[PDB]
């Protein structure tokens, strides 16, 4: 099986590599990960907690992280230029909480219990040594969309800055709705911009008195600033268009790389159908997301790739 031979029989295209962030695109770097190294992140589940994770697995530029102490079966993969792991020692210098392994924190009394070796510091495209957002301090609120309810957009708090990155979290809720975004985000908005919408805006969990709710006031009682609304950056729409090919995780199962194709598009998503398959399985996913790539990709980095059914 060959891109050019299916693009031959398919009279179809592939989405250019300039319509890909360089992060997704780029094939040309050495996943340095090897086994057993162990190094922090972030749960996916949980995008504000920091575990202690050991890579378990690696394939082309992707790892299979595992989490020290608990199951196997909460193993998940990232890119080996993933922004959401960190060199081990960097929870501590950078003011973040660790959750520790199972049952247990000193990572040179780990090192030595384990015998193993963390991952050079090098590998790592995060380690809070880079510009912050700008305007977005911790602490600030803003009004943020649910992702997982797109129609609900709530109060939000700036809980995490990580670099580039800020976490945004939604107020009284635990961090499962929490997500990690940038300025440009489509889903951030500045305190008042519901009302100034006409959208409704949703208060903080069971805040007392949904029906009195006040971005003056609570700033006010939570000691909280509103991100300044110069903060915000605009994120111009992708270039994507319908039809186009290229290669995506599958999302049942995160160890596989499929031939997908451009269902349907919105300025900020993107509808993944993956060539062979039933529709039903089709998925939106952010333009953005690093879960995919141009063709070529898997080929280039040495990860399988599933042909079409």
């Amino acid at each position: 099986w060959s891109w050019e031979s299916y693009l031959e029989e398919q009279k179809a295209i592939t989405a250019p590599v300039s319509l890909f962030q360089d992060s997704q695109a780029v094939t040309h770097n050495k996943n340095g990960f090897k086994l057993g190294m162990k190094l922090e992140g972030i749960d996916p589940q949980h995008p504000s907690m920091y575990f202690i994770l050991t890579v378990a697995e690696v394939c082309g530029y992707r790892l299979r992280l595992h989490f020290d102490g608990y199951s196997e079966c909460h193993d998940f993969w990232v890119n080996a230029n993933s922004p959401d792991i960190h060199p081990a020692g960097w929870f501590e210098k950078t003011g973040h909480k660790l959750q520790p392994p199972k049952g247990y924190f000193s990572w040179s009394q780990y090192l030595r219990s384990t015998r193993a070796q963390a991952a050079p510091k090098h590998l790592f495209v995060s380690q809070s040594h880079s510009p912050p957002p700008l305007g977005f301090q911790v602490g600030m609120k803003l009004e943020a969309v649910d992702r997982m309810n797109p129609s609900l957009v709530c109060v939000a708090s700036v809980t995490d800055v990580v670099d580039s990155r800020f976490l945004v979290h939604f107020d009284n809720w635990d961090d499962t709705y929490d997500y990690w975004c940038d300025p440009s985000s489509p889903y951030i908005h500045p305190v008042g911009w519901c009302q100034k919408q006409g959208k409704p805006l949703t208060p903080p969990q069971d805040y007392p008195d949904p029906d009195n709710f006040c971005w003056e006031k609570y700033l006010e009682e939570t000691g909280a600033s509103a991100v300044p609304t110069w903060a915000f950056k605009v994120r111009p729409p992708h270039s994507f268009l319908v039809n186009m090919k290229l290669e995506a995780v599958d999302r049942r199962n995160p160890a596989l790389i499929r031939v997908a194709s451009v269902e349907d598009v919105e300025d900020h998503r993107i509808k993944i159908h993956f060539d062979g398959w039933s529709h039903g399985y089709d998925f939106w996913i952010d333009a953005d997301h690093p879960d995919i790539h141009p063709a070529g990709w898997c080929s280039k980095t040495g990860h399988p790739l599933q042909p079409p059914l």
